[PDB]
């Protein structure tokens, strides 16, 4: 006779480049039945400059991976890596040369600049230079969206016509997944393969993959589509799971709880109407799933928020998917489907994120399109912020009402217009999440900010923000803020996400959609962390898409000492 | 427009058979957003003697079905179905006349009977005649055992010699997957094509599919060669993981734990011997799994038992494993492989169960050529249910010592044959697992039974044994037995199960392999519960396989009002 | 909403990178509806000595593709491509910068010298600057050759062995497919993974890609494993089938007839042996099949040859597949598999090229471990070149007997010795095609040269060989040789080809496993045209392994101006 495996490089077994397929900067030192223990992987920095990657690898990981994983290679390289062990009571060390072969954009056409997103260091304080940053981006297929769901012809529609779409199956783009250095060096690739292919017709790998969130593992959850999965950081598809058959249309967010759940963001296919047209509801209900792929619950927001407060959607911009600025103009005719509109089968709700309070068994939602939601375990609204407009009771009455830091109410508009006062809600915003302080930090984009355009576009801006929120007198505090000073190039319409990092006290951030307006250039995804207590930049690193005018999603701030439990 | 989707048939959604398209003899009530609780379905018995199925559904199953489960039709008939809900504080009934088609068996050749399996009831007591079980059985495709494992080439074989097999690949055939009621009729169909397809070369539907055991859900895992399962009894398949990469061939046994981690029955591919030739071993690892499909610990049998010990290896009949009443010969030369012999390589353990203790966190394995015995999370042996011959210590001393009601010593020989008593040793066993009652109970097929062939063939019975375990002393008493006067016509050599059924006080039992030897006859899987106070057969149903000689694995005793939680 | 399609390039549509996913320096001009004729495409040299590629596009292209397919681009590069067509009487132009990704070899462990395969340019004469050789190569994988075929158990064998591997589907690699220009650039690259995939465990996707041939639409078919393939430069996977169900193991050639049929080389699988012994048969089977993938004829060379003649098969390197140098013994024992030997079940035969003659409806092969033979569609051979020991009549009776230029005998012993002659036979063959000069091209490798080995390895040496065959009168004349004088540099033990050139009058040629004995340094491939009536290097290029002793198969001469008709 056959041919041999690979022998031993040293005195484990053979190093086997990208072992799972799915991640070609990654590789695997084979254990070949060797009994070891305090197993520790150092990748060496390239070059003067170069970034060192260290980490601590588990006795689970070395029994799943049948070995030692290693993470963070350079692309096209002959790494240099060591890696140290306890065997017999001996201490043991190897130092093996790994190389690595290129990464591909299966992706291209006219529009590309280059094969891969071009990275920009800005700034990198002392003491910030180990930092990795897990960048969940995308890039344009050549056809475009190609395929929808077929929906329920009405009974206003023309008799000869073709029955109409629903639903949202053309929010199908092909992923863009990779590690960045301190540096600006990739050192990790998801093969795009993993979970995408976009030439073929099926849909079990189309979609938009969205929602890589950590696990209690140190893996990661993401949806795509009509599916959501678990990996780790060595490629390993370890969940691959459908929607179930009620659902459709997962975006935006993933996240596992303490209890072994997952939190996902769907829409509802077959959702009968009142009026009993049926459609695919657009991004407005929970699902809570076991790792079985079943429904432990689920949340119907279309019977717990209303759908038909347009406060916010009418104040938009409708060039946050040609017509860009222009203040969107609601219809009461728009045809059901992925469309700025009231009502469930339109894009009411926007639900973007998922926070999953642990102390009352209850979620925060960000509803790009409606503000910022507690909602319980028994469906019912516990509390809400975002401007009064709109709200009528009984939902007007869980408003959180804004107070200063001796606890004195703030004087507010209808709008969120605020006097005498720093205090600003959050306008289109992503990732409300509950921070390790015991805060509630969001990304507030500040589109239909005031709940108005303003006079000229370049007077928007983006906000991180924090508040502290007391339920039990029904109160909110702002509490932080960052950003606002920073004018049109730290403003990203769409998109983003912020989470307080404890270790070092900083912000991190992600501002993904800055210049997507500038027709013909690519769009900047920056990578902050700011520091908390004097809110200088710790690190600046700006990722260019590959593609003009091709918004990114989210990065998240990953770290290797919990990769490989 | 296109074509609509079926119509909803009552006060509800349509009626859809067979929803996931594994299950024919399953159909779905559609929710069409019907909000609905207090769910009970009853499909009507066929015929006068008929049996009637019945049972309620939970939230969680209306949620993930997005409508009601109906379990239990007939194939090819007009069934009946009642099901019954609450809706707006109102009671709802609706009858349902639900067509099913036919059940089909893809594996045939000139050795096929007829084309599927054939029941025959031989008692059913009153009050027993609701039971249903569900049984595990297989049959012969027409090409066989088609594929190896390539393995390492032998220092001593010949220059020129293609490298050899290793494993136990072979190990491989169609399933044959239903569920019985006490009229015989068959009330549940798995698909063939659900996991397995003989025809492709497609590895990953290959192997023998074996451990179905239910979860705290109601649902189901079982393993099928490279892969393992979670399956419901809508036929929806909840779970497919690859088996960790440093193992394979995982049969006879699955079970989840209370800690949501699944036990599974393995190979390592790999394996480095002593003297460094690398196998794939058998039937000698055990995994503990999460739902990540990652490795929680690994039980490596082959450093914790002796795999030297050849006491029963040696003394077993040739024909199990027409060589059949030959008294196996063990071989130094024997080459590695599914393969009776000692070390690892060959086939020196044959574990076939396993039982997690969640007292004391350890596994209860069987061990098919060595024993039954417990070890602990530390890898270490806690006790030895065995004939004490081959034995060496350290292990010896952790040899069990049989005692009366009374707890005086009982004497036996090395043999395992005891003087005075009614004990005896299990030999070539199955499915030791611990009882409602805080027993062991125990399949004692009774191959090489007192380590040796008997004078003539026919001498051979097997039993359904419960003991109990006394571990602070280290002692064990047989507290119940039955078949041992039953003889050979009760005498599976292979396989099997028995479960104690605290609800209405029976033994259950499934003899898998009855009549295996009798040369063009059909194998008889005997279903049977036991009076466990009288001894008085409440249930037996005997099925026969559709070709000759083919031996079924195990039952189970399903119940309905678990299926849907 | 949606995301629109990539936007038109220029004056036709979008230009789509690798737009069938398989060919990753290729792109496609989308037609947009437009109507257009006498397309010309040119893919402009990279810097000062870059080589340019030009060629026509015809009709049938245009309307297969949709568009102009453009081939020919550099990795990572902006590549300048201009595109000229007429349509609507006007002549049109346009110039594209076509953006491309990298080339990624997915199969890499510590052997790994390198991710590509390094080029050595070392001559290149005026004129045959615009050469382009396609490469068909391969890369070990990480586990070897994981594996077999099972077979039937050997009435010798042991009572509890279990049973043996059978045929060959150990012979397993990954592909490495590329074309390179005469600057040693990389001009194309077939994706691994449009037919391979080493790391599941799917058999369709097995095997070793070999006999890559033009087609007469200028198309290539192939084989790999239990599959033949039909692909265009494009990466267009145009014909994929299943071998018919009878045979197993496709190797070596593929060869599309005039008459729409394609010569494949397979094994017979389930091959009843007069000892009753069923076996899959090596390399000794001819099919004749169909584009719906059905046998239009079969040759079954171990009824037509003779199986059991160890003239060559005794005299032959053991290392050659730890054992190399030393000269195969022959064992009368050796398990039936892809192992030297005689009879059916055993490497006797080795064919390893095919040739269809047209003027009588025969087949000429190439047999590795018996010589050049032609058999008739009557299944009768009608010549035989080979030395003439070990032919027993009938079959001694239809060797060719050489002659001089002048029609004289030449004296030659029994082992293929010539006296006062530069005529010699060939040895370990390969690629026994008929030139479009009338001639038969050998690639005449030379182990076991004379029936035996030398005194010293160094003194074994390869030709290219034509000979001139009189059927009528049974004579062969060698007309033209080259390389016997080039030493062991010019030694490839295995693989290779040959084939006249008519264009430039040049004999093609590439020696696959030059150096595949000097343990730890990369194989050498090396492409050669070779004046014909001078013997001058018109062009040497040396394509080196990207792990050590790791051979190459062949190379072909590709033409742009062919590959679009
Ligand atoms: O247009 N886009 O790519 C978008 C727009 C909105 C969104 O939430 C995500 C992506
Ligand atoms: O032959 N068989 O099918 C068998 C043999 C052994 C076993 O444990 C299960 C099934
Ligand atoms: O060892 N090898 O890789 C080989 C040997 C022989 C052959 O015909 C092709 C490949």
């Amino acid at each position: 006779a056959g041919f041999k495996p690979a022998p031993p490089a040293g005195q484990l077994g053979a190093v086997i480049v990208d072992p799972y397929g799915n991640a070609p900067l990654t590789a695997l030192v084979d254990l070949d039945s060797h009994v070891i223990s305090d197993v520790k992987v150092t990748v060496h920095g390239k070059g003067e400059k170069g970034v060192e990657i260290s980490y601590p690898v588990g006795q689970e990981s070395l029994k799943t991976y049948d070995g030692v994983p290693i993470f963070g290679l350079y692309q096209k390289f002959a790494n240099k890596v060591t890696v140290e062990w306890k065997e017999n009571g001996k201490v043991m060390k190897d130092d093996y040369v790994v190389h690595t072969s290129a990464i591909v954009n299966n992706y291209m056409d006219n529009r590309s600049i280059s094969d891969l997103q071009q990275t920009k260091v800005i700034k990198v304080a002392p003491g910030f230079e180990d930092r990795l940053y897990l960048v969940n981006t995308h890039t344009f297929t050549a056809q475009g969206s190609d395929l929808h769901w077929h929906g329920e012809k009405d009974k206003n529609a023309g008799i000869l016509d073709a029955g109409p779409a629903t639903g949202a199956l053309p929010f199908d783009i092909a992923p863009f997944t990779f590690i960045v250095d301190t540096e600006g060096e990739y050192r990790w690739w998801l093969d795009q393969d993993t979970f995408y292919d976009g030439r073929d017709r099926d849909i079990n790998k189309r979609g938009y993959l969205m929602g890589i969130r950590e696990t209690p593992r140190g893996t990661f959850t993401a949806v795509q589509g009509q599916h959501w999965y678990e990996f780790d950081m060595m490629g390993q598809v370890l969940e691959d799971h459908k929607l179930p058959r009620g659902f459709a249309d997962a975006t935006h967010e993933s996240i596992e709880t303490p209890n072994g759940t997952v939190l996902l963001r769907v829409g509802k296919s077959n959702y009968r109407r009142d009026d009993g047209v049926h459609v695919t509801t657009i991004r407005d209900h929970i699902l809570e799933v076991d790792k079985s792929g079943r429904v432990v619950d689920v949340w119907d927001l279309t019977k717990i928020l209303d759908p038909k407060r347009d406060a916010l959607l009418g104040a938009l911009d409708a060039g946050a998917v040609a017509h860009a600025g222009q203040q969107a103009k609601l219809e009461p005719d728009t045809p059901f489907g992925d469309a700025l509109g009231v009502g469930p089968g339109r894009n009411w709700a926007h639900v973007n994120s998922i926070a999953y309070d642990a102390k009352d068994d209850s979620i925060i939602l960000s509803s790009r399109h409606q503000g910022v939601v507690k909602i319980g375990r028994d469906k019912q609204v516990k509390w809400i912020l975002a401007p009064s407009k709109g709200w009528e009771k009984p939902l007007a009455s869980k408003l959180l009402k804004p107070v200063d830091a001796n606890g004195k109410p703030i004087t507010c508009n209808e709008n969120g217009l605020c006097e005498n006062s720093d205090f600003d809600f959050t306008y289109t915003q992503h990732t409300a999440w509950i921070s390790s302080k015991g805060t509630l930090t969001i990304f507030d984009n500040g589109d239909g900010r005031h709940l108005e355009q303003p006079a000229l576009p370049t007077m928007k801006y983006s906000r991180f923000v924090e508040y502290k929120i007391d339920e039990k007198k029904g109160t909110v505090q702002q509490v932080w803020e960052y950003g606002k000073e920073r004018g049109y190039d730290f403003y990203s319409p769409i998109t983003s996400i912020i989470e307080y990092q404890a270790d070092r006290n900083t912000m991190f951030g992600f501002g993904g959609s800055i210049h997507l307006f500038d027709v013909g250039q690519p769009t900047v995804g920056k990578l902050n962390e700011i520091d908390y207590k004097t809110k200088e930049v710790k690190v600046e690193i700006d990722v260019l898409s590959d593609k003009p005018n091709q918004t990114h999603y989210r990065a998240l701030l990953v770290r290797p000492q919990q990769m490989f439990k």
